[PDB]
C-alpha cells in the first residue's frame, strides 16, 4: 500500500521513454548537436547510434555521445 500527492485525477499521460545521465559536461559542436551540464536528466531518449542518440534536454531535440551520459538504472533486491 502506497499513496501521496497524487491529486484530483490519475488520468494524466506522461511518455517520457528512455532518460539517461550526463557524466562530464558537453557542447554541442553546432545546432545539430545538444548541450548538457554533466550529472543533468535527459527525457525521450531514442537509440539510433550505438556511439550517438538523440533525446529531449532542457527543451533541446539533437545528436549526442552516449559515452559522456549514462544509461539510468537501479538494482534493487529481486534484480
Amino acid at each position: 500500500g502506497s499513496s501521496g500527492s497524487s491529486g484530483t485525477y490519475d488520468e494524466y499521460e506522461n511518455d517520457l521513454g528512455i532518460t539517461a545521465v550526463a557524466l562530464y559536461d558537453y557542447q554541442a559542436a553546432g545546432d545539430d548537436e545538444i548541450s548538457f551540464d554533466p550529472d543533468d536528466i535527459i527525457t525521450n531518449i531514442e537509440m539510433i547510434d550505438d556511439g550517438w542518440w538523440r533525446g529531449v534536454c532542457k527543451g533541446r531535440y539533437g545528436l549526442f555521445p552516449a559515452n559522456y551520459v549514462e544509461l539510468r538504472q537501479s538494482g534493487p533486491s529481486s534484480g
